[PDB]
This record gives structure tokens, sequence and C-alpha cells, in this order.
RNA sequence: UGUAGAUA
């Protein structure tokens, strides 16, 4: 390295300044200690002091975005730079998104800059990604990119990313990141665009409420969709109440639709249950015993209305002495006041 | 008693 750094990372210089550090701007950044000064120093700066950091990171702006310490500092200017030194670092940028988008330091600028740029050159930045979308929703640091753009970006600059994903949304949603992505455009996109997910969403219904990640889909249309999709899908659960709720992750969806549900299809779910006997005893008995289920059925009592709950506790009278017995059934006989 | 994304 250099002197001065070394004297820096000695504690040498105590009220170093900006100016102090011209001519090694750069050869900071990459270091940690000299990135941080440098990040510090540059929210409490002179115009001047800014400008002539920037300068010195203009001309090896790519090798400072994929630095390991050199891209909090490109980060910086995005945040507390001018204007023109963010559109000139944009200029830097452009047709380089692809790959940095792709690389664990470049994307978190890309990330930041994507949220302190104009529509104009927001808009720009992600036509780069176009006819790649499918793979970087599927990288380790492409994905949280593209959810960076559907939440940043105007929608209709991204019916690229709808169609990318047309007749894809099982694999997808059936993803480790391949999930996240289609919760952010079902949080964005507009009526046009989430239509065809949507649709294919419910073609797997019953698989992807059987999925690792899959459920957390389904769960998040019940959650904050709209409630002509919900009703659809609180009807795929419908009958198949028993044979889901012993699922890990299909009781968690459950859950949510006797949450999310009409007060009428609430109380038919519930309902269901109460007397649809299966074996040896009745319905809710094995729901009681089991290891997930019984998360369903202390939600059925949750939700439930003065009425229809007092008949709920009528049908767990009958098995008090009997959950004492099994222990996730020990949780439920704490409700039954 | 029960499930999910990348930096010093």
């Amino acid at each position: 390295r250099s002197r001065l750094l070394e004297d820096f990372r000695n504690n040498r210089y105590p009220n170093l300044q900006l100016r102090e550090i011209a001519g090694h701007i750069m050869e900071f950044s990459q270091d940690q200690h000299g990135s941080r000064f440098i990040q510090l120093k540059l929210e409490r700066a002179t115009p001047a002091e800014r400008q002539l950091v920037f300068n010195e990171i203009l001309q090896a702006a790519y090798q400072l975005m994929v630095d390991v310490f050199g891209n909090y500092v490109i980060q910086k200017f995005f945040e507390f730079g001018s204007l023109e030194q963010k559109l000139a670092l944009a200029e830097r940028i452009r047709g380089h998104v692809l790959s940095l988008a792709l690389q664990m330091y470049g994307c978190r600028v890309i990330q930041k800059a994507l949220e302190f740029i104009p529509s104009d050159q927001q808009n720009e930045m992600v036509r780069e990604l176009d006819g790649h979308v499918l793979k970087c929703v599927k990288d380790q640091n492409g994905n949280h990119v593209v959810q960076k753009c559907i939440e940043c970006v105007q929608p209709q600059s991204l019916q690229f990313i709808i169609d990318a994903f047309k007749g894809q949304v099982f694999a997808l949603s059936t993803h480790p990141y391949g999930c996240r992505v289609i919760q952010r455009i079902l949080e964005h996109c507009l009526p046009d665009q989430t239509l065809p997910i949507l649709e294919e969403l419910h073609q797997h219904t019953e698989q992807l409420v059987q999925d690792q990640y899959g459920n957390y889909v389904i769960q998040h249309v019940l959650e904050h969709g709209r409630p002509e999709d919900k009703s659809k899908i609180v009807a795929e659960i419908r009958g198949n109440v028993l044979v889901l709720s012993q699922h890990k992750f299909a009781s968690n969806v459950v859950e949510k639709c006797v949450t999310h549900a009409s007060r009428t299809e609430r109380a038919v779910l519930i309902d269901e249950v109460c007397t649809m006997n299966d074996g040896p005893h009745s319905a809710l008995y094995t729901m009681m015993k089991d290891q997930y289920a019984n998360y369903v059925v202390q939600k059925m009592i949750d939700v439930a209305e003065p009425g229809q709950r007092k008949i709920v506790m009528h049908k767990i009278r009958p098995h008090i002495a009997t959950l004492r017995k099994y222990t996730y059934g020990k949780h439920i006989l704490a409700k039954l006041e």
C-alpha cells in the first residue's frame, strides 16, 4: 500500500480530512477502514470536497462497483451526491447492468442507484435486463435487483417481465428466489399484468400449497389479494381441509384461509370439519392430535363467531380428558375457556 | 408444539 494509508491503518492521523487523501481516493476505497473513512466524511462534506473525491471514483468507477469495500462509496454518491454526479455514474453504468446485477457487489450499487434516479434513468437501466429476465430472477444477486425494479420502477416499463414469466409461474412460485419476485409483482404491478400470473397461479393452487415456498405465494394472495382470488383458493381448500392441515406447508395456508375468507366461506370452512366425521371418531379428532393440524384448529376458534364458536367447543367437550394424553392436543385444552 | 432471498 502507500504510507498515507499505512499511517491511517495505524491511527497516525486523528483529524485526517478528505483533501489530505487526494490521489489516494481509490486505494482507500478498496481498503475497509478507508472506504469507511470516506463513506462518513462524504455525508458531512462541502460540495468542493465531494467533487474532489468524485473526480477519482469516475475513471475506475466500475472497478469500485465490484470491489468488496469500494461499493459502499459509489452508493454514497447515489445517496448524498449531486444530481449530475448521479447521472454521470449512470452513464458509467450503461451497458454494464446485467453483469453488475449478477455480481456480489455490483448489484448492491445497482440496487441503490435504482433508488436514487429519476424514472428516465430508472427506465433506461432496466431494459438492459430484457431477455435475461429469468436469468436474474433465479440469481442470488440478480434477484433482489429484479425485486428492486418491480418496486422502484414505474410499473408500465415492466411488461417484459410479465411476458417473461408467462407459462413460467409454477417453476418460479416453486423456486427459492423465484417466489419472492412473484410476490413483488403482485404487490406492485398493474391489473393488466397480475392477471396472467394470478391465472397460472390458480392452475396449481393444490400443488403450490404443498411446496416449500409455493405456499408462501398462495399465502400472499390470501392475505393481500383481491377478494375474487381469495374465494377461488379457499374453494381449493374446501373439502381438502383435513388432508392439508396435516401438511407441514399446507397447514400454514389453511390457517390464512380461515383468516381471510368471506364471513360466510369462513363459517362454512370451519363447519366443514365439525361435521365430516372421518373414521373411528369424528373429523377434528385427528386435527387435534396432529403435529401441524392443531394450529389450524386453534385458528378455527380464533376467527369464529360467538354462535358457531360455542358449537365448536361443544364438540370439544367429549375429549377433554382425551387431549391430556397427546401433547399436541395439550395446546388445545388451554382454550376451552 | 410448525415453514423462505445477497456484502465489511
